[PDB]
């Protein structure tokens, strides 16, 4: 049961061990725990939040151990809040790790920490609550800000409960028939004015599902809202935190008829079909499929209304989830974004790399929007979404299609 | 219900793991162990997958399948997900249903992510027939020998069955060429030097051994490794697998071999792969070392010596049981129904329950070293870094009545 000898970061390194940060990911990502506090995690630290443990079965934990290459007898040094450290210690002990210490000097040198380059784009609930209350917070919006729930269709679960002061966006306001591509620049301008968004309004989006808010978020970035943020993990994190809620219909919003710049200010953030096709078979560019494996291999289209099966020939698999409405490969057990290191490694194995021009697509753009926001938070400088995705590509039977089981080599 | 016909829904590995289910790899063990099905393709199995090859099924009775199911603790109702080719998955699915498993799915994303696969760290040391045939015929193969290579059949005595048939281009080595009376220990370094030269083997010749019995070839292989042949391999499951694959064969006496008088390194280049009695005794009563008995349970408890010409009964005191087989000449505990090496995960668990672990200095012995060489070759392929054979085994140990002897039913605690 007892911990082994405490180790400094230097000693752990000399012993080829690994540091495990037991704090929630928000903090691992770069959010300081208190104002002006240390930002980020120790060099090469893994993230295993004590708060995830009740949603990790024995086999999930075993898989996480293997996937992070924890050798059975190599030292692991835990840090963070003392209850969390103890809870993680116990699980790792049951999982059969044999040399568990605390990292004694964890977080003591702010200048050697690593962070998500734009962690401030993935907010967490306590921070949003403190912002609302007028408490001084890290990376405060520069001016006006708005919080907005996004979902498909008329307000429904929002009427039962929502984040206080939250406006509501029906996804149908930003996308439509016949392709489920974004609506016109003109329609986006009307939409932005109506919800009182100017180019310098910070917009904080959340949803029951992260991908609905990400979809709206990426479109607003395209249109020209400079500061657009997501609630990491979506509404569930706010619910689980037991923060206050409001109910009923969205309150009247004051229109902002002058956006302040020409829409679209960032047109390069969205590719069309020919542009997407132009990325294929290149070392310096990647067209990334954010589709489930059965979609990628052609077992299923993933969608009721899409008849053709298969994938974009030359698309590099970026992973996704179990079907077209889930994103498990990008999520911690609490629904927040997996560690940037992990996402980076998963993408690298498929030759998808930050120096490339990278464009994500899926069935119609939702899952791709989610990975786009993460890539942006990760500091990836040339990312975009190919809106039309498989629905568009496969509408033309001349377009090259791949099917069957294959690996990274097959998308050179 | 018993007429029920819906397919259990496919599961991702993430899903199987959420539910603490079991994956079952229906491929032949060579691919389970890590051999890729295509040059540069995925290598190995999904984490903690079991191996139940479709090709074993016609050699597994109802009782054997039931014992296998129970040994791997497949709960009647817990999710089981299969993968492999369609014909194999279906054959295995049908047998598992007839044994009464009820929640049987396909693992829909099996092998889709090479980096999470598990394999023998040196799967290439345990070759399989199609690989060798392809090598012979100038095809591209995984883990190709670096330079010259030789295939060699090993068996006790002069060429018998070898004259009826053998692998094409196989030479033949009588085990009497590597070991002899009075102890049945390896012959001297000088005689090994002559043995190697006469068989055309230099330190950088890849040697591929097989026998009608795996342990004959393992015996010769481990001695060659000790001498300093760097790349030594076994045909997994021995001659029988080549015969069952229906591959071409050759007949008659062993062709002449070009002598190779210069070995190229001092023999022995790896002396630490063989222990003497004193070195073996030095492993006893340790947490960081094990002296491992690869003998049948009746040998281990003193019911029988296991041998005609060995009178004392019992076991080296403090030795740890590493399993073996039903009697002194079989190895069921290390074999699949096709004769190939049983799963590394199972062998690892079986050793661990007797406090035999990869972190230890580990030395295997038996009566005279044959079975021990077999397990040595497996632990080597499993990537165990400090393993050896204690050549003299029970025959040498018990020849001196002063050496302490253990007897009777006992567990791992009696070997601390
Ligand atoms: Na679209
Ligand atoms: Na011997």
């Amino acid at each position: 049961a007892e911990l082994a000898k405490p180790l400094t970061l230097d000693q752990l390194q000399q012993q080829n061990g690994k540091a495990i940060d037991t704090r929630p990911s928000a903090f691992y990502n770069g959010w300081p725990q208190t104002l002006n506090g240390p930002s980020g995690h120790e060099l090469a630290a893994l993230n295993l939040s004590a708060s995830w443990l009740d949603k990790m079965s024995t086999e999930q934990l075993n898989a996480w151990i293997k996937q992070h290459n924890l050798k059975t007898d190599a030292p692991v040094a835990l840090y963070g809040n003392d209850k969390d450290v103890d809870a993680v210690k116990t699980r790792l002990q049951k999982a059969g790790l044999t040399h568990i210490s605390i990292l004694s000097d964890a977080l003591s040198e702010p200048s050697r920490l690593q962070k998500l380059p734009h962690f401030e784009q993935l907010v967490y609930p306590q921070w949003l609550h403190d912002l609302q209350q007028g408490k001084e917070v890290t990376a405060k919006p520069a001016g006006d800000w708005k919080v907005i729930e996004a979902a498909w269709g008329a307000p429904k679960l929002y009427l039962i409960s929502h984040i206080p002061g939250a406006d509501y966006i029906d996804t149908n306001e930003v996308e439509s028939e016949p392709l489920w591509n974004k609506v016109s620049d003109e329609q986006l301008k009307a939409m932005l004015a109506k919800h009182g968004i100017r180019h310098d309004t910070t917009v904080i989006l959340y949803g029951r599902d992260v991908y609905a808010a990400a979809r709206v978020a990426q479109i607003m970035l395209y249109a020209g809202v400079k500061d657009v943020r997501l609630l990491d993990g979506g509404w569930q994190t706010w619910s689980d935190a037991g923060l206050p809620v409001e109910r009923g219909t969205p309150p009247k919003v004051k229109a902002e008829p002058d956006f302040g710049v020409k829409i679209p200010a960032q047109p390069q953030l969205m590719l069309d079909m020919e542009q997407a096709r132009g990325l294929l078979h290149r070392q310096d560019a990647s067209l990334v499929s954010i589709r489930s494996w059965p979609e990628f291999i052609g077992t299923t289209s993933g969608y009721s209304y899409i008849k053709p099966k298969g994938e974009i020939a030359g698309a590099r698999w970026g992973h996704a989830g179990s079907d077209s409405t889930h994103m498990e490969d990008f999520h911690n057990p609490d629904g927040t974004m997996r560690s940037a290191d992990d996402i980076t490694a998963m993408w690298k194995a498929w030759n998808i790399k930050p120096e490339q021009q990278v464009s994500f697509y899926c069935g119609t753009g939702w899952r791709a929007s989610e990975t786009f926001m993460y890539a942006r938070a990760m500091g990836w400088k040339n990312v975009s979404v190919y809106d039309g995705g498989w629905y568009e590509w496969s509408s033309d039977p001349k377009n090259p299609v791949a099917t069957g089981e294959r690996g990274p080599d097959s998308s050179k």
